C-alpha cells in the first residue's frame, strides 16, 4: 500500500503501492512473488532478481524469514541455469522461466492448470503459469461453506487436485509432487493461517477468505486483519504443516489418484538436471492480473 496509509502498520512500517502488471512484465507460477513484484519489493518487471532481494522482501513486507526460502532460492537458481542455459549467478533472470515444467512448477497446482492439461495432441501445451480461477474454484469446493480450514482439509484439497489433473492431463504427462507442492502446503500456513486464534502454533486453521484474496488478487489482505507474522515464521513451522498435512486422516478418497498418494511425503530436497536435457518451452501468455474488480494501490 501506500507509505502514508500506515495499512501495514506497526508490522510492516515501509509499504509500496499495488501496481497492476502490464503485457511486458514477467510474472511467476507462484502467488507470493507476484504479489512481492506487484508491489515492487522485488523488480516489477520481474527481472534480474538477487537472493537478498528475495529475502529482504519475504522477511521485511511478508512476515517470512530467511529459513522459510532457502532451498526455494537454491532451487529458482537451479531452474534458472536449466532454462537458460548458463548460470545465472546472482541474478535471476526472469520470474517467468520459473513456471519451467517438472521442475520447480510441478502438477496439481491449487490454482493454476497443468502443462498439458485437456490437450488433444502430444506437442501441445497451455498456460501453467497465470493464476485460473477456474481451477482454483475446484481447491475452494471441497472446503466450501467453510470460513476455515485445517490440515485434514488441505490434504484433501491436495488429493482432490491430483485427482483431478491425473485424470485430465494429456495420457503420461501427470506427474505426482508432494514433497513440493506440500512446502507450499506448508506456506499457505505459514502465510495466512488465521493468528487471531489462542492455538494457532498447535493446529493453524487457513483463513479462506486471506487465501482467495492472496491468490485471486497477488497482494496482500490487509483490508480483511490480515498482517505479516510476527515474529517471522520459520522453516520448522513450514516443514511441520507440510508433514501435518500429509499425516492426516482421509476421510473422502477420490478416484484416480497417483500410486502412494495417501501417506507421508519425501523432504523437498535440491533439483538437478542433466547438461544434455533441452527444456520444455515456456508459456507465453501476458502476465495475469485482477479484472472483477481491478486493484488500487492500497489494495
Ligand atoms: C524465492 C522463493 C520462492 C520461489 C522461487 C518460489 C517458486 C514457486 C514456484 C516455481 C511455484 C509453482 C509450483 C506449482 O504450483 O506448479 C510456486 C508455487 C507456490 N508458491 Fe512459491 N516460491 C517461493 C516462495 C514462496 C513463499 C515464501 C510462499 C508463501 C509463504 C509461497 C507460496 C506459494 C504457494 C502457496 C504456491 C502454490 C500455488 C498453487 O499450487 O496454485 N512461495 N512457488
Ligand atoms: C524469461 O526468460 C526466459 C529464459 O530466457 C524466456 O524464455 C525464452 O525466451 C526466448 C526468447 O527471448 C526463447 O528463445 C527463442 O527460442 C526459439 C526456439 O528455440 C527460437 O526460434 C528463437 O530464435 C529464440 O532463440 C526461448 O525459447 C525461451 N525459453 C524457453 C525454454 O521457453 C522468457 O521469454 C522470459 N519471459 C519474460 C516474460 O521475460
Ligand atoms: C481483491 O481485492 C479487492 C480490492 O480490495 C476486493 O474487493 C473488496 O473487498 C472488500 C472486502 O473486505 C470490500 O471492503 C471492498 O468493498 C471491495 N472492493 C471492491 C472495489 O470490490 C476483493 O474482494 C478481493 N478478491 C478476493 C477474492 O478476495
Ligand atoms: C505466447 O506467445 C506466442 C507468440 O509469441 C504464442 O505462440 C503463444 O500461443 C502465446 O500466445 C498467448 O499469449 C500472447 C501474449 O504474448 C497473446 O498475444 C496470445 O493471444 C496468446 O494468448
Ligand atoms: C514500526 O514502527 C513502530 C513505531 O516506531 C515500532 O514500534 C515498530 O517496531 C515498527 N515495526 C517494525 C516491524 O519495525
Ligand atoms: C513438506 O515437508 C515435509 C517434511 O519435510 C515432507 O514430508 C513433505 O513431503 C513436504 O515436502
Ligand atoms: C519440518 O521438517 C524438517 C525436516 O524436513 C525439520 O528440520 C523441522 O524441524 C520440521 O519438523
Ligand atoms: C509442527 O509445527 C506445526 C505448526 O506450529 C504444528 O501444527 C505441528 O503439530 C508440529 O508441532
Ligand atoms: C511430520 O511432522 C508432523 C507434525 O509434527 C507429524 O504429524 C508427522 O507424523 C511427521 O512426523
Ligand atoms: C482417519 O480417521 C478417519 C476418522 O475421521 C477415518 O475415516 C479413516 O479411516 C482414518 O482412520
Ligand atoms: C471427511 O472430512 C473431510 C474434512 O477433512 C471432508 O473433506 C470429507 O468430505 C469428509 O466429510
Ligand atoms: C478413502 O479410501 C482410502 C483407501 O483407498 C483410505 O485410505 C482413506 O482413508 C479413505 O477412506
Ligand atoms: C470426498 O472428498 C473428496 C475430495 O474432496 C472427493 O473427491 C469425493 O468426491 C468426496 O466428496
Ligand atoms: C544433479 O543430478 C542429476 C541427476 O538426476 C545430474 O544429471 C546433474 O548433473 C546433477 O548432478
Ligand atoms: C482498476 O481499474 C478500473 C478501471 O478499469 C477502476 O475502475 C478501478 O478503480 C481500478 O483502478
Ligand atoms: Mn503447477
Amino acid at each position: 500500500q501506500e507509505p502514508g496509509s500506515g495499512i501495514g502498520y506497526p508490522y510492516d512500517n515501509n509499504t509500496l503501492p499495488y501496481v497492476a502488471p502490464g503485457p511486458t512484465d514477467s510474472r511467476a507460477p507462484c502467488p507470493a512473488l507476484n504479489a512481492l513484484a506487484n508491489h515492487g519489493y522485488i523488480p516489477h518487471d520481474g527481472r534480474a532478481i538477487s537472493r537478498e532481494t528475495l529475502q529482504n522482501a519475504f522477511l521485511n513486507h511478508m512476515g517470512i524469514a530467511n529459513s522459510v526460502i532457502e532451498l526455494a532460492l537454491t532451487n529458482a537458481f537451479v531452474v534458472c541455469e536449466y532454462v537458460t542455459g548458463s548460470d545465472c549467478g546472482d541474478s535471476l533472470v526472469n520470474l517467468t522461466l520459473l513456471a519451467e515444467p517438472h521442475a520447480f512448477e510441478h502438477d496439481h497446482s491449487f490454482s493454476r492448470k497443468d502443462y498439458k492439461q485437456g490437450v488433444a495432441n502430444s506437442n501441445d501445451f497451455i498456460d501453467n503459469r497465470n493464476f485460473d480461477a477456474e481451477t482454483f474454484q475446484t481447491s475452494l469446493d471441497v472446503v466450501a461453506g467453510k470460513t476455515h480450514f485445517d490440515y485434514a482439509d488441505m490434504n484433501e484439497i491436495r488429493l482432490q487436485r491430483e485427482s483431478l489433473s491425473n485424470e485430465l492431463d494429456f495420457p503420461g504427462w501427470f506427474t505426482e509432487s508432494k514433497p513440493i507442492q506440500n512446502v507450499e502446503s506448508g506456506f499457505i500456513f505459514a502465510l495466512v493461517s488465521d493468528f487471531n486464534l489462542p492455538d494457532n502454533d498447535e493446529n493453524p486453521l487457513v483463513r479462506i477468505d486471506w487465501w482467495k484474496y492472496w491468490f485471486t488478487n497477488e497482494s496482500f489482505p490487509y483490508h480483511l486483519g490480515w498482517h505479516p507474522p510476527s515474529p517471522a515464521r520459520e522453516i520448522e513451522f513450514v516443514t511441520s504443516a507440510s508433514s501435518a498435512v500429509l499425516a492426516a486422516s482421509v476421510t473422502s478418497t477420490p478416484s484416480s489418484l497417483p500410486s502412494g498418494a495417501i501417506g507421508p511425503g519425501a523432504e523437498a530436497v535440491p533439483l538437478s538436471f542433466a547438461s544434455t536435457m533441452t527444456p520444455f518451452l515456456l508459456a507465453t501468455n501476458a502476465p495475469y492480473y485482477a479484472q472483477d474488480p481491478t486493484l488500487g494501490p492500497n489494495d
